[PDB]
């Protein structure tokens, strides 16, 4: 077996761009792989976040993650703020990197700079994460767009603790995002479709109801031509359109073309929005089951009662190693 | 109760300096206030630290302080590492801090700069700190040297904190140190006596023996003159040795002046020795036999649980604060 370790962030929403290109996938992989899923709440505080909603959102990930298929008799499903380790461990970490190696990390340069009081959490978050991966002893890591450079000094940490104080910690892999394109977004089909788009009409999220659905997908940008079929740079929109069908009803694109031949957008876009809907009714389903059950709490008891004692062991052959404590 | 709360870095050695302004003192106020002693590893290793000799320092650090005579049953001994709840509690911190207020730390400016190869844990390291003091309720904290600004940036995050999520944190009060002339350079009579000095032969461990107290002792700085008289400035040497005398011995410095009128820098540095060797003794006698035994670890030991019981519990109060978690 290998060790696959996942981090979610408990902000924001799933777009089904995110359920399509990266979610989804793991319903299978967890059997495939030994699975993390580990709700990044520590990650959060970096910057503001109101108490209230925080702490609704780590509750409605987990209860998504679980709704979509994740199987917590078969993966790990955790909130990090209830393994101590990975604090202990971000120290030990934080000891390890030299202050530049933040210093020019993009994403703290992006949202640090131009502004003049900035907490020391967007700096030093990088040892967080990296140890969240390495306290598991993490064989592979999701990786995807932005992720470059923080992968990159996961695997550096790693080195350099291992030509120090000894080889200890799995050098991780970065997974290869498999065949197919990004989903793109409804009102502009020349980029990806992200969470973080201002306008809310150019994603789709895992909880929307049939209306919005149907909204968002009727409205979703085409083209002056007439004919559904595939050609990215032409077609974009339509293209796209006919990636989420195709990724959603397990027809090819080609199968589609011609089972849409001299018909038109319009039933096309009504069609497609039935599918996105059927998608989600049993994921909402079991969403709402799951946060109407005591049985969540007890599955993410046991998700935490696991990762303690596979990270604590791992903070303790990390002591026993820089010298800090006894024993 | 008030709290008085000491972290000390287990980095080396304690002169008799410090012993005689500083640790002495303590033998006492651990029966007037409710004393926390904290050996600091984690904050150890914010600079290389090999790990045999650290992981003894700890071991000694912890054996010295009782030795001396810090009572397990009044105070609480105890070795940070093993409290996961610092790791925790500094994240936060972190996350609420400045990389101003951590950049503009005079201790950092200076033990960096000069290369361009530092640690992060070197300038992160403030909250650390500040979340050892504010886990425990701590109402007084030692300060007098170089620790203004330490002091002053938990003030600062303990409000902040409570600013933003409630009121948790007590606000520290810094106890001046008492009013008594520091212990001097041996070799220096004029400069004062930390264990960074180069001269081996200008301080005094604790754990020094009997035959290198005599070298320090009776190879000490002094005047060409030839009478015990108390005069910092102009006989710099005896006025330290004087110093030292009274608050060892119990007898005055005036009446010492009186005991050795008409006598001069050979007897005056005969019996100096015979007091310091006669009061490092049963100091040492304790001290090795904390080393050789097992009990040196069963008070560690309940020193932590005591440490990590309320430590632990102030994390989930901040958690709930935050959001973090759940329940």
């Amino acid at each position: 077996m290998k060790t696959i370790f996942s981090a979610i962030c408990p902000t924001g929403v799933i777009t089904i761009g995110r359920y399509i290109g990266a979610l989804r996938q793991f319903v299978e992989l967890q059997h495939e792989y030994n699975c993390y899923f580990c709700i990044a709440d520590q990650s959060a505080i970096t910057v503001w976040q109101d108490p209230h909603e925080l702490r609704q959102n780590i509750r409605r990930l987990a209860a998504l993650y679980l709704a979509v298929g994740i199987d917590p008799t078969q993966a790990t499903l955790f909130i990090a703020s209830e393994v101590p380790a990975h604090a202990q461990a971000a120290w030990m970490l934080q000891c390890i990197v030299y202050i530049g190696e933040l210093e020019r990390m993009t994403l703290f340069k992006e949202l640090s700079a131009g502004k003049e009081a900035v907490s020391a959490g967007l700096l030093t978050h990088p040892p967080i994460y990296a140890a969240m991966i390495l306290l598991y002893n993490t064989d592979i890591v999701p990786v995807g767009e932005y992720g470059k450079q923080l992968y990159e000094l996961t695997r550096d940490l790693a080195e350099r603790f291992n030509k120090r104080y000894g080889e200890l910690f799995t050098i991780p892999e970065a997974r290869i995002p498999k065949v197919g394109a990004r989903i793109m977004s409804l009102v502009d089909p020349t980029k990806s479709m992200y969470q973080s788009d201002p306008n809310p009409k150019a994603y789709i999220t895992l909880l929307d109801d049939a209306k919005t659905i149907e909204k968002k997908i009727k409205s979703a940008v085409t083209d002056s031509e007439g004919t559904i079929r595939y050609d990215k740079e032409a077609k974009p929109g339509i293209s796209n359109l006919l990636n989420i069908y195709s990724t959603l009803s397990g027809q090819s694109i080609e199968e589609l073309e011609r089972q849409y031949e001299g018909k038109g957008y319009g039933v096309f876009k009504a069609d497609l929005a039935q599918v996105v809907i059927e998608t989600l009714r049993p994921i909402q389903e079991r969403y709402h089951h799951w946060m109407e059950s005591e049985e969540l709490d007890r599955v993410l008891d046991e998700g935490a009662e696991k990762a303690n004692r596979v990270a604590s062991e791992m903070v303790r052959k990390m002591e026993q190693a820089m010298g800090l404590g006894r024993r």
